[PDB]
């Protein structure tokens, strides 16, 4: 995977080793550090597309892992095409949405299935995008598959937490069936956080063995005006930046930003 | 062990599980979190005997844990008594100091081995006192054996940090043979944290088993009023504070206060 760590042989891609455990984080990330429930990023990104007018029937997802948003985006009748690098990811996704959505296994910056009416890519999946040319990149292949005035909403871990906050903290938990930490280290003059993660699953109730695993991912993070520029450069000129899928303005104490593109219209 | 939470049948009393990783969570301890090392933490008590003018020979060392203290004393050229709780820990500290000191097993409050010059207590072990009763009771076992104007040294956790530091926080570390949590909990009107411990140890470099240890340690928090209280009726009314076996006195970034008491003379 491009942009990560170069490590040993045997050691984990992202989510090569924990997509069975990914909804549970993500459970465990909403109720701990904030992270957005997927009904209402769904309400968020429907709001946009009312509010411009935009009668959205297709909606192609980027980076859809296991499938939590790209299910919301089928049940509220959204003809769906969703797309991941990772099999593991994907191989949950099928098992949740099923062929109500038809999923593409892509590596991005690539090109994307034409012929949506918007496009979206929730939890922070563009922080793996390894540098602002990528980001540049990833940003012109959704504009050559979006018409002018159209819309595409990501969220990202904002730039201080991946250097300030984070940072180089640690955050962890014991559950009993599995304990779990997160291990954050960013150096100096860098732009990136390396996380290493370390779970621990337990064999039986009632007994102490447990199985170790380790992934490390890295975590890239992009100010505001690496993403205005990038993003102008690829035809969305418009961008605008909210607080975690609210109608509330990012601020300083904005954890995930999610940033609303328009695409380049005359 | 009085004063640290009921739990079911076989869940270990402090150190009763990690004895054998008590110096090796103390050597991260000193390079994480700022504790002191014991060789520093003999120098200063040594400083505060000869500032008294006091010809100290028998020293009483209270909660001696594996002995890390103890060989400091011992090496200096004292004639050390030590006592604690734990079997575990006793253990070590006998394979540490052999018979180079004399140590009982001892849970305080209790009355304690006559004929000291000087009494010490190191690395926060006064923070397992259950009530500000028993500390109390506990500094009264010590006024018992000490001399007016001799002195006892002690150190404890500052008690804000028990409620508000690592207060309710986590921290954690994956060392590859050895990976550890902290878990601190502390409700709202209570007086103490319960730490909870959770360890997991490799069976073997190069295989994923592993397994797992809980330990659950209540550390209570006294404030400076109510060890001057007790320092006092138990026959300590001079008590100072420094930061740390240094010279400096405490202050606000103080974690680790070094309690000095002077016991009463006429
Ligand atoms: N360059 C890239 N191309 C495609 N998928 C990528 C990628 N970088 C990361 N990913 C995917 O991004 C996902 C991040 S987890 C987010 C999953 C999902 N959007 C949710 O809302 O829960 C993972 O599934 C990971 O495999
Ligand atoms: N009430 C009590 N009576 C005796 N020992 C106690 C006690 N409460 C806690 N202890 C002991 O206090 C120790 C805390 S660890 C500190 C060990 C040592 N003084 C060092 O400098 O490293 C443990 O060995 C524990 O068993």
């Amino acid at each position: 995977m491009q942009g990560q760590p170069h490590q040993d042989a045997g050691m984990p891609e992202p989510y090569a080793a924990t997509a069975d455990v990914y909804d549970r984080l993500v459970d465990y990330a909403i109720a701990e550090w904030g992270e957005c429930p997927r009904p209402q990023m769904a309400d968020f990104v429907e709001q946009a597309w009312a509010a411009r007018g935009h009668r959205v029937r297709r909606v192609l997802e980027l980076c859809c892992g296991t499938g939590l948003m790209t299910e919301q985006l089928v049940r509220r009748g959204y003809e769906v095409t969703a797309v991941d690098r990772s099999e593991t990811m994907l191989a949950l996704a099928k098992q949740r949405v099923g062929g109500a959505a038809d999923f593409h296994q892509i590596e991005l910056p690539a090109p994307l299935p034409d012929g949506a009416d918007a496009v979206v890519c929730t939890a922070a999946a563009f922080n793996y995008q390894a540098s602002a040319r990528s980001l540049g990149e990833t940003l012109r292949a959704v504009a050559t598959v979006l018409p002018a005035g159209a819309t595409f909403v990501f969220d990202i871990e904002t730039a201080a937490l991946l250097k300030g906050h984070w940072g180089n903290r640690v955050w962890a938990a014991d559950e009993g069936d599995l304990a779990f930490i997160w291990d954050f280290t960013s150096e100096p003059d860098t732009t990136y956080c390396d996380v290493h993660y370390t779970q621990f699953t337990r064999h039986e109730a009632g007994a102490d063995a447990y199985t170790g695993v380790r992934e490390v991912h890295r975590l890239y993070a992009f100010d505001h005006d690496t993403v205005r520029a990038q993003a102008r450069a690829a035809g969305f000129a418009q961008a605008e930046v909210f607080d975690n899928y609210t109608e509330r303005p990012a601020t300083d104490t904005t954890r995930y930003e999610t940033w609303v593109l328009t695409r380049d219209e005359r």
